């Protein structure tokens, strides 16, 4: 997260990190005391999977493995469309007051939404600075028209375009699949932008959960 703050304690409940041993790998947002969604560009074959502090490391949090993971089957390596998978925890996680299932959206919120992205990706780019505490920071949605100016081609109608006009408030790398959330519910997974991260005027791109739920639902449906 560039140019942001560290969110406020114990509001992001929902919030986890997929862990590569001790060390970050991806974000995500825990959908049930089964299920992490996340990115797919995140996929691998193990996870550890951090829930319950906004610090990286605490006591306090749970460290869950999880050894499977289903990508969206729709998922393009070479154009990162469809980017999102659903991890299965190998145990339940405890759910507390700093472990919450996210509100999954029943509604796309419209061009000009406020909305929050949260992570404990670097707060530098091109220079990487990794932080313990969980950051976050407010972003408006970016409509197609005008994200499309930037972007072109590379833009399907299942992602959502978001930042702040003239700024550097963005995501980074460590910020991946992490959430992005708008009014109560959860809007976006982070996806892609530009390099290095927190170029003005370039928005970060999401994936746009409003448009997955019935693959979210099945998925986990047929999993269980
Ligand atoms: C330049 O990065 C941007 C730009 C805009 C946004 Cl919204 C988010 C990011 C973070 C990137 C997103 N995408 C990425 N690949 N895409 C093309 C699928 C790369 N990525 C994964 C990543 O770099 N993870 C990572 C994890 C841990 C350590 C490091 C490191 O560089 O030290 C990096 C992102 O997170
Ligand atoms: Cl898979």
């Amino acid at each position: 997260i560039i140019d942001g703050a560290p969110c406020a304690r114990g509001s992001h409940p929902w919030q986890v990190a997929l862990l590569s041993g001790n060390q970050l790998h991806c974000g995500g947002v825990l959908v049930n005391e089964r299920w992490v969604l996340t990115a797919a560009h995140c996929k691998m074959n193990e996870y550890t999977v951090h829930l319950g502090s906004d610090t990286l490391g605490d006591r306090r949090a749970q460290r869950i493995k999880a050894s499977k993971s289903f990508r969206h089957p729709g998922y393009s390596t070479q154009t990162h469309v469809n980017d999102l998978m659903l991890v299965k925890l190998n145990s339940q996680a405890r759910l507390s007051s700093m472990v919450k299932k996210v509100r999954l959206p029943s509604r796309c919120e419209p061009p000009g939404t406020t909305c929050t992205v949260s992570g404990w990706g670097t707060t530098t780019s091109p220079d990487v600075t990794f932080p313990s505490d969980l950051m976050c920071v407010d972003v408006k949605l970016i409509s197609p028209q005008d994200c499309t100016k930037v972007y072109k081609d590379l833009l399907e109608n299942s992602m959502l375009c978001a930042g702040i006009p003239d700024s550097k408030k963005n995501a980074c790398n460590g910020d991946s699949g992490g959430p992005l959330v708008c009014r109560g519910t959860l809007q976006g997974l982070v996806s892609w932008g530009t390099f290095p991260c927190g170029q003005p005027n370039d928005p970060g791109v999401y994936t746009q959960v409003c448009k997955f739920t019935k693959w979210i639902n099945d998925t986990m449906k047929k999993h269980r």
